[PDB]
């Protein structure tokens, strides 16, 4: 089986909840890994969830230091969904401190960046055997989606970035087959910045939502046929996606410049010229969590929206959040579904914790009745140690 | 293989004991989970435990407060029959407060209800995809078996309810198939109240005993054939079977109003015109188990039964107690194999310790020699924490 | 595959370590069971360890008082040879204070015997399926193997006993198919005593090597035909193999009276007239195993022998001792092959811990160079509880 | 499948990271097996990691003493490749101090040394199943590799010494089929001695990099065909392999007596008459590591090299590393694949606490972009205990 990776998004509704890992919870007691940057893909046979370790457990004092963001000792490790990530049940993957990975209905890439911030290397793999590496080209922290990467047809698409996180940096989409790049292209993007991104495949093409670091409050995307010509945008909704961000307002199809600068990883869905936003509630932290349907938000400027659908409170803590795709391979439908993870941070900054780790919940698109409610973290800081 | 469904029951004499988990004693120690609600369910090649975590484990302070029913933090998980359920030996099958699965010969179903209070939404998955969801039409708990659904001929069923605990609320009966709900049908019952049903298949057609927890201490049954053409009433023995309830005496085809208000979750296997009701040994609290062969006890309202066989001593804690069935796909038999479980449930109430927990035993019916005895939870608390 | 047993034991010169699985020792830190009355059985396939646990972890309160032999909580699992037996890598067999389990080329059968010491119960499962049922004749601990059942020719074969542990009891010889008891013989055998006994297949028979606990300090054996024709018998040899025993000296072939009371259980193999026989080290206490090649032993009653292996030191303490066998069908060999395993028990009552548990360690017969050694349990006691 | 081992090493231009398991980090917590002398060794299908336990858990008090070399409670086990080695995860292989495994592509073949240092004994598993068994010739600590043993056509081979570590001591090479050595010679060798080789498979022979204990500060060598008919020598690189050895200087084709006594495990690939060399970056102490290319260093004796690589800084410690290979019925390509782990030693000698124990990292060699870093063990000693 090679997913076809043809179809169109399924028609939704609402958002169903999926999974919840609990894993902060559990780890106050049980062995589980301190992670970050977690995200969920599937075969056309099962789902897991792959997660940055940092070579450390919880309620341990090797979690100290861990809002660190890079290190020689994190792994990308992957579990099966909804289960806490832990020595016991996770399978290695690679060294990391950045990641993607994916599955083309044959074999599962994945793609691990280590090394030194000045000259770090991604190792991909497919079925667990080294195919291919890329080296930094502007030897400036090489990083990666931090989610799945989308396969079409026998190959798997992701984007990198090397450069600036405050500046203009350089962007490339990288087209794989096997484990093998056998296409790239960097894109010609001045005034844009493009992190984490978020993609997904839809009628035989590719659509990626991502994270402008540098200076915007609303998300860029870049999409591409399997040849990588692709178009680049900003999404034009006044229901602006990053955080930080203003309050709600008029939106442009270039970067917002109003607290702009930082950001998060997260997603959107294109539904015609409209749009899906997942997006934090409030404005100025990683608290909440959102799903927004504004049917005219891909391409229009106002800030007005149909249909808002509670995830977590805005008085709970949230973080990244990414996109998934079943594939009909998978579900057996005519149709792509839509999902989503949202990652659930604890500890540090925000925390007067050692450690920082994050643990998950998941969603799927469907057309059929749902409800809004708060899925929170729930763990009670701080633990022991 | 789908299952036919299409035997009848196998002639018993007795209950053999086919499990036990030992979870609570063995948390003391080990990274078990904090559970309620456990039940077991079978396909053709294998029996699995099912049961409502907290997001927590045992011995740890994020079981503070797990007498709670509903929370956010609750899922349905699975491990093999007779293990403790861990983190590391348990699936995760789905975000649920009131849950239901069942196999029907090709895959699992599982039924997981979260939400909030005013407007849950059940996620059924098949092979563990979303296919289905069903949102509360009272906006008042719903609610569904905390057992295992039953299968004929590649159909699914199930009872959900909807609507207060304490006066008339409503009851329906699904039919699912691959996790699908491809037909309905409220029950027609004033004066009847249905929760927690324990149902089971029987020569093509699904007969489910469950709780009246508004004004009987007997307990109502409902069966129905593949079309959702439906028979109700109580059982009518004198042997109440509820928790609590009067003292053995003249029972009713109807709800017996003395002692009626409150219940626990139980069982009953119909034959003929007798029945084997599972029940605690106390009138009042949720103290040891016992099974009582009354040969006409499902028309009849006299008192009389025939043979008692102890499960669990009146001076050990007992909890709900479910059916489950072996079908002749699993065992080589010709006939349905009915099997039991019991939960024993420490903690809060009854205890004065932060937490609330239970571990589980099952047996299955045989026509060969079995004997009384008690097998109880056995822990000792409390425990560190 | 039904395994055939029509093969004859290998020629061996000594025996070759196969496993050892340090449960004490990592239990002291790990999540271990406490057990007792391990075993060892094989497929064609794989082996795996039996074991009775106490239903709680070492280094855990509800460790205290395991020197008991028989309760509630007691159950039969496995876990892969050489692994310690823990809740995460341990599956449920049966609920059990004395069990037996072997594979006839098909799938496993398990026995546990559970209930009251004045009715007890032994559960026949085949392929985790209840296939029958045997209750107590004598109505005094019913009471089986502690090793695994013999395989040949798609029949298993175990003995029973119930009675007196100080006198004359009842014995009893089962053939079963599939789970399914198919013929019985109760041995007449006034004056002999028969507990828990080590049976192998060899040619097409069985011969069962067991201990007396009421007045013989060398062991009593059965052999018998697949229609459970039997001939009854006592080692002859002097080098006596119970423990307690004499010191050695002139054997009988009825039971030796000397030191007879009490007793271990053991194995021996028969090669035409003589016989390996394990054994303790030391004639008063369960301390050091040795295998030894008395080459008349069977028959002759002097206390000469030709071959000494060492397996345990006398100063370190050892255990029960059992055989299992491989067959052709799992190791390519035209022969069966002839192995055993020792328990290594440690705590009460021989040490001042609340709590008792074994490990284990075994061996297989070659016909290659071999070494004796001491391959102690090694745990350091006590441990913090 | 046999495994054809016909193929030569592909060309590389460096080192890509494969794993990183981080055992020592999560054992301050988690439940980790004390180990020393890990490999890695592969399949047609996967890649395993072997190691020699202590018969003990990390942060207990059963890790006292474990800078200790050989004891009857160590074992040889295997988990996946990057995972912490636990007894949750670990496959138990044999009972052993000294050991190596390997895959023909039909099965696994361990080899387990255990009994005492004046009789030890190498038990030979396929499967499994014990296949043979080879005795000490010497008398003096029978030992072997502690990396994979190497496979071609359907046989597998290995080196295993006998005698003194201060000395001339006795070298065989043995080749064994389906477990069972077929034919064995030993090396005509004065004045060189061989310990704890690290063998690969080249173009249908073996070449074998081993550690000369004796008198040698670079390593021997030896080279073989499926016959049996070998060459000998040592690695004449100026770049001296081993630890402790001199300033890199003039070397020879003989050993290299400056600091020739004492020694650690390592390996080298050639090509051609050029050699990769990997090697501490301390010429007196067990701390850092590097690959070296030097293009002429197998046959010419200057201390010139071409490229290095870092792997882990001199500030942080390492130890042994030994060779394994990825062959094309795994990879897929047209070339055998050459990869090496590195133990990172932590505890006894070098640090003060009661235990001694190791974590690894590996890599493979690539013919793409690669960088120097340092990816060290990371653990804070001492632990709780
Ligand atoms: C333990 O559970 C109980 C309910 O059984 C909670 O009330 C406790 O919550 C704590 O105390 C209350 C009064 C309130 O201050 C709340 O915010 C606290 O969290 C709970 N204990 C803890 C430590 O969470
Ligand atoms: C810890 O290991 C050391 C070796 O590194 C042992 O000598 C200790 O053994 C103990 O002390 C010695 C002197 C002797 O009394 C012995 O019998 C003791 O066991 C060991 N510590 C412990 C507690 O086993
Ligand atoms: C490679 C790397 O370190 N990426 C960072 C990321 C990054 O700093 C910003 O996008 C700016 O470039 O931000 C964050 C973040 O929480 O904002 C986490 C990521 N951490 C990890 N992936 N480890
Ligand atoms: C959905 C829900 O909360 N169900 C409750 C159930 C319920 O309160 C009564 O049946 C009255 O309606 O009672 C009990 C109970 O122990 O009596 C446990 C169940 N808990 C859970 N399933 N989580
Ligand atoms: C069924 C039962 O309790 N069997 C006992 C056994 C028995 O007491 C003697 O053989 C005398 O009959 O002795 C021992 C023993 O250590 O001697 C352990 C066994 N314990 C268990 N199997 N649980
Ligand atoms: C069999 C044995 O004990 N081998 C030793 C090895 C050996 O002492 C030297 O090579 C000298 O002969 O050295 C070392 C070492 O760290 O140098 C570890 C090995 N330990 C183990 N394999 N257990
Ligand atoms: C914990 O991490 C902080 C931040 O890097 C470091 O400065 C501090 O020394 C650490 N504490 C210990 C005990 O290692
Ligand atoms: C431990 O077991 C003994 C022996 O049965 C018992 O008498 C004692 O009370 C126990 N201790 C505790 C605290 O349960
Ligand atoms: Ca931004
Ligand atoms: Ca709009
Ligand atoms: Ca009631
Ligand atoms: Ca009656
Ligand atoms: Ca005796
Ligand atoms: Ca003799
Ligand atoms: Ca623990
Ligand atoms: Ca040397
Ligand atoms: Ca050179």
């Amino acid at each position: 089986v090679i997913l076809t990776g043809n179809s169109s998004l399924c028609p939704i509704s609402g958002w169903a909840i999926y999974s919840k890992d609990n894993g902060i919870r559990i780890g106050s007691k049980g062995d589980v890994f301190v992670i970050r940057e977690p995200f969920i893909s599937c075969s056309h046979l099962e789902c897991r969830t792959f997660f940055l370790t940092q070579g450390a457990l919880l309620n341990d004092k090797h979690s100290n230091g861990t809002v660190k963001d890079r290190s020689p000792y994190r792994t990308l490790m992957s579990c099966p969904v909804g289960e806490a990530p832990s020595p016991y049940n996770s399978r290695f993957e690679s060294v990391a401190w950045s990641a993607s990975a994916c599955h083309d209905g044959m074999g599962w890439l994945t793609i691990g960046i280590s090394g030194p911030d000045n000259g770090a290397v991604a190792v991909l793999k497919y079925n667990g055997i080294i195919t291919d590496t890329i080296k930094s080209w502007r030897n400036n922290i090489l990083r990666t989606q931090e989610s799945e990467c989308a396969c079409v047809n026998g190959s798997c698409f992701t984007i990198m970035t090397d450069g600036p996180s405050n500046g203009q940096a350089s962007y490339k989409i990288l087209k794989i087959e096997k484990g093998k790049v056998t296409k790239s292209i960097e894109l010609n993007a001045p005034n844009y910045h493009y992190e984490e991104c978020s993609c997904y495949p839809d009628t035989g093409k590719v659509m990626c939502v991502c994270r402008d670091n540098w200076h915007g409050s609303n998300r860029p995307w870049v999409s591409f046929d399997q040849n990588l010509d692709y178009q680049i945008g900003y999404i034009c909704s006044g229901v602006f996606g990053d955080n930080p961000r203003p309050n709600d307002g008029t939106g442009s199809c270039g970067p917002v410049s109003s607290n702009g600068a930082n950001g998060i990883k997260g997603f959107s869905f294109r539904y015609d010229n409209g749009v899906w936003i997942g997006r934090t509630k409030s404005t100025s932290s990683r608290s909440g969590f959102e799903m927004i349907w504004d049917p005219n938000g891909w391409t229009e400027t106002d800030s007005s929206f149909s249909v808002r659908q509670d995830i977590v409170a805005i008085t709970d803590w949230s973080g990244y959040s990414g996109s998934f795709v079943q594939h009909p391979e998978l579900t057996g439908l005519d149709c792509m579904r839509p999902c989503f993870w949202v990652e659930l941070i604890r500890g540090q900054p925000k925390e007067n914790t050692i450690w920082t780790s994050g643990s998950s919940i998941s969603f799927c698109g469907v057309n059929s009745d749902t409800v809004g409610w708060s899925w929170p973290d729930g763990a009670e800081l701080p633990f022991s140690i």
